[PDB]
C-alpha cells in the first residue's frame, strides 16, 4: 500500500502551507533545473537507448526546451502568482475586487513514452510554480528514461513534495482512483478514457492530452517542395511517435505527384541513401509498436512508394509513403504513430473538409496553401486542438500558444503561463469597508422597484 | 426518441456553420433580449408562484443581470471573439502567431430550481456568444419559470438551435449520455457526480457549479452591526436557497452574544416584527425541502434564538438563528439551503480554520474581520470557490470576477467572459512564409548540437 501511503504524505506535505510560498516555489525550480543538468548526461543516454533519440533531437524536444522553460516560470513567477486587482463598476463602488491565485493541492502527472522526459516535467514546473504537491508516473515502455527521472526527481526533493511512481497500467490504476486534487494525462484515448471514468467518481478535475490522426491538407497553389521539407520535419522526428505528428495527407490530384517527389528528395536530403545509418533518425519505442507498424506496413505493401524496410534488431522503421490510399486502409483506420504516412487525393477543398469533419476532432491540422481564402475556410470551418499554416509541429514551439486538444483529442491545455494556470485555482474575492454604510440595497424593498430596473436597463 | 432527436438536429443545424458567423450571434443575443423583455412579467409572475420571490429581488438576481449581461456580451462580442495576434519570440522569427476562438458545438445547460431562470440564461449567454447550439434542461421544481423558459424560447429561436427540454431526473438521465461537445451543470453534489461519470463516459468536457456550506468568520476585531446587515442580507435572500449563501457562522467567542443581538435587529429592520407579512422575504420552493428545513428545524429546537416558525400552505419557513450548535448537530450535516442560520463559537483563528479546512472546499467563504493580517491568514490558507471580506454574496455581481467553486464545489468558471471562454475552445495556430526558406534546422544535424544547447543555456 506504499502508493497510497506516498500519496496521504504528500497530501499532508500540502498541508503545511510550505508549498504556497512563492519564494519557496522559487527554490524549488532552481533545485529542478540545477538537478536537470547534472543529469542531463544520463538523460541523453536513456532517451538514446530507449527512442534511439539523438543528441540534437533530444535536446531541441526534451532537455534544452525543459530548461528554457523552468527558467521562465522563475522569473516570470512574481508576475503569474500575484493577486490581481480587477476593476469594479461604479454600481458596485465602495467595492474593491481580487483574484487570489492558489493552488489545488496534490496533483498526478501521467506521462506516455514518446517524449518521456518533456511529459513530465513541462507539467511538473506548472505544478511547482502554482504551488501543489505531485505525484509522478512516467511511462515504463522507455524504462532507462522513467528510472533516470525518479533518480533525478529522488535526490532532489522530498519524496512527501514530488515523488515518482514507477509501474504499468495497474500502477496508474491505483493512482487515479485516489482523490487527487487535479490529475494530468498524455496518452492515448483508451487510457484517457479511464483516468476520466476514475477521476469523475471523485470529481476530480483533469486536463487529457491524447490522440488522433493529425490531417494535412496540401492544396493545388502550395509550395510543394518547402511543404515536402516542413511535413517531413514533423513527421520523421522521433520517428513520427508525435501526437501532432503529420498522420496522413489529403493532397490535390493534380500536386499528388509532385508531392511524392519532393517528399522522397527531403528524405535523401535529410537521411541519405541508408536511412538506418543516419544519426539524425530514430527508432521505434518498443517490439509490441514495431510489429504493429510492421503489420501496417504488410497491409499497405502494394502502395509503397518510397522506404517500407524495417529492421527488427534495431526496432527500426524507415521513412515510408504510401500512394492511392483510401477509407478503406488499415493504416486509416488507427494513430500511425510511426514513420509511415499515407497520401489520399481529393478534388476540391470541400470533400478535404468533409473527410476531415467525418473523423474525430484531432489534435492537430495542417494546411498548406498560398491562398488565403482557403487558409481562411480551413481554419473557421473545422474544429482541431491546434495546427499551422505552411508549417508543421511548431505551433507547440511558442510557449505563449495554449497546447492542447479538442473532443476526442483532449481537453484542457499547457504550455508557458498555461501549464501555471492548469494547476491553479482562480479565486475571486472582494473587499468593502465597514466604515461605509449604506440601506439603499437593503430590506425593506418598498419603492426600489422602479430604481433597480432603471439601472439594469440604462 | 424525441430527445434524442432533437439533440442530433442541433448537432445538423451546427454542421451548417451558421452559428460561427460573429453577425448571426449578435442577432441572436438582441433576438434573447428583445424576448425576455417581451415575457418580463410572465418571468416575473411565475418566479413569484414558485419560489415567493418579490419582484425588486427577481429583477436585481435573474432578470436585470440577466438583460445587463446580455448588452454587454453583445457589445463586446467583437472583443471577445476576435483571433489574438500572439507574440512570437525571436527564434521562431519568421513564424506568426494566433489564437482562433471557436465554438466546442452543441452544448447541454442543466439549471436548478433556485435560480431558475438566471441559472439557464447566464450559461446561454455564454454559449450563444461563443458560438455553439444549446439544449437546456431546467428545473421541474419550478414549473412556471420551466415553461415561461420553454415558451420563451420556443417563440424566439428554431428548436435546432435553442431547445428546452422539460422533465425531471430521467430526461435529464436522457441528455448526459449523449456526445454532447460541452455540458454546463449547476446543482447539488449528488446530480453533479452523475453528471459527470456520464460525461466522462464519451469524453465529454464539463463545468460544475456545486455545493457544500460556505462558512462565515466573524472575529473579534469586526464591525458587528455592519456584518449582521451584510450577513443578513446574503443569508436571507431567496430564503437562503443560494449556493452562496451564508451556511454557517464561526464567530469569536468574545463576540458571539453582540452578533446575535444584532442579527436580531437587522432582520426585525429588515422584515418587521411579523416576517410571514414581508413583501421582501421568498419562500421554499416545494414541500419536500420545506419538510427538510421544518425537520432540521426540529432538530435545533432546543438551540433557536431568534425565529422558528413556519406555515406549512405558504411553504414559509422564518429566518431562524441557532446557538450552541457543535459539529454533531444535523444543521451541521448538510448544505442548509434554507433560511436557518447556525451559530458556532471558536476561541482562536487557528481551530477556525482548522474546522473549516476538515470539510469540503466549499463553493464561498466570507470573513469579517478589520485585521488585516486575519483577512491575509484566510485567503492565504483556506481553499474555496470565492468569497468576501466584510461581505457576502456581492463577489457574484461583478461580471469581471470568475464565479466558480473548487473541489467538492465544482470545477470551472463563468459569469462575463469567463462564460464566453466555457464554451469556446482556444485554438492556437502558426503561419510561417513558404517564401523564405533556411535548412538550419532540418537534418542532417551534424555540428548543430553546440548551437541548439547553446540556444537553451543562454
Amino acid at each position: 500500500n506504499i502508493i497510497e501511503q506516498k500519496f496521504y504524505d504528500s497530501k499532508a506535505f500540502f498541508n503545511t502551507q510550505q508549498t504556497k510560498d512563492i519564494s519557496f516555489r522559487k527554490e524549488q525550480l532552481k533545485k529542478l533545473s540545477k538537478a536537470i543538468k547534472s543529469y542531463e548526461s544520463d538523460i541523453l543516454e536513456a532517451l538514446y537507448t530507449d527512442l534511439g533519440k539523438n543528441k540534437v533531437e533530444a535536446y531541441a524536444t526534451e532537455i534544452g526546451i525543459t530548461l528554457k522553460s523552468i527558467k521562465i516560470a522563475r522569473k516570470e513567477l512574481k508576475n503569474w502568482t500575484k493577486t490581481k486587482n480587477v476593476d469594479t463598476p461604479l454600481y458596485l463602488f465602495p467595492t474593491k475586487s481580487y483574484i487570489k491565485k492558489e493552488p489545488y493541492g496534490t496533483v498526478l502527472i501521467i506521462a506516455p513514452f514518446n517524449y518521456p522526459f518533456q511529459l513530465v516535467f513541462e507539467p511538473l514546473i506548472g505544478a511547482i510554480a502554482a504551488g501543489n504537491t505531485a505525484i509522478i508516473k512516467p511511462s515504463e515502455l522507455t524504462p532507462n528514461v522513467a528510472r533516470v527521472i525518479k533518480r533525478l526527481i529522488n535526490e532532489t526533493f522530498d519524496a512527501n513534495y514530488i515523488e515518482v511512481i514507477e509501474g504499468g497500467i495497474e500502477e496508474t490504476q491505483t493512482l487515479i482512483h485516489l482523490p487527487f486534487d487535479y490529475v494530468f494525462f498524455t496518452g492515448s484515448e483508451n487510457v484517457g478514457k479511464i483516468v476520466y471514468q476514475a477521476a469523475s467518481e471523485n470529481l476530480v478535475p483533469v486536463t487529457l492530452e491524447m490522440g488522433g490522426k493529425s490531417p494535412v491538407i496540401v492544396d493545388e497553389t502550395a509550395n510543394i517542395k518547402v511543404a515536402s521539407e516542413r511535413i517531413c520535419f514533423g513527421k520523421f522526428t522521433n520517428a513520427g511517435q508525435t501526437s501532432v505528428a503529420p498522420d496522413y495527407i489529403l493532397v490535390h490530384e493534380s500536386v499528388k505527384d509532385d508531392l511524392i517527389t519532393a517528399l522522397s528528395k527531403t528524405l535523401r536530403e535529410f537521411y541519405g541513401q541508408n536511412i538506418q545509418q543516419s544519426p539524425d533518425y530514430g527508432r521505434i519505442v518498443n517490439l509490441k509498436h514495431y510489429h504493429r507498424l510492421t503489420s501496417l506496413l504488410n497491409s499497405a505493401q502494394m502502395n509503397i512508394v518510397f522506404g517500407g524496410h524495417s529492421d527488427e534488431d534495431e526496432r527500426y522503421i524507415e521513412p515510408t509513403l504510401l500512394d492511392h490510399v483510401t477509407s478503406d486502409s488499415a493504416i486509416m483506420q488507427e494513430e500511425i504513430f510511426g514513420p509511415i504516412l499515407p497520401i489520399l487525393t481529393y478534388q476540391s477543398l470541400d470533400e478535404a473538409i468533409a473527410f476531415i469533419h467525418q473523423r474525430p476532432k484531432p489534435l492537430s491540422l495542417y494546411l498548406f496553401s498560398e491562398d488565403e481564402n482557403a487558409t481562411q475556410r480551413v481554419i473557421n470551418e473545422l474544429s482541431f486542438g491546434g495546427g499551422a499554416i505552411n508549417d508543421t509541429l511548431m505551433h507547440l514551439a511558442n510557449p505563449k500558444l495554449p497546447f492542447g486538444g479538442v473532443g476526442a483529442s483532449g481537453m484542457g491545455r499547457y504550455h508557458g503561463k498555461y501549464s501555471f494556470d492548469t494547476f491553479t485555482h482562480e479565486k475571486s474575492y472582494i473587499f468593502k469597508s465597514t466604515r461605509l454604510e449604506s440601506g439603499v440595497h437593503l430590506p425593506p424593498y418598498k419603492g426600489k422597484f422602479k430604481y433597480i430596473k432603471a439601472f439594469f436597463k440604462n
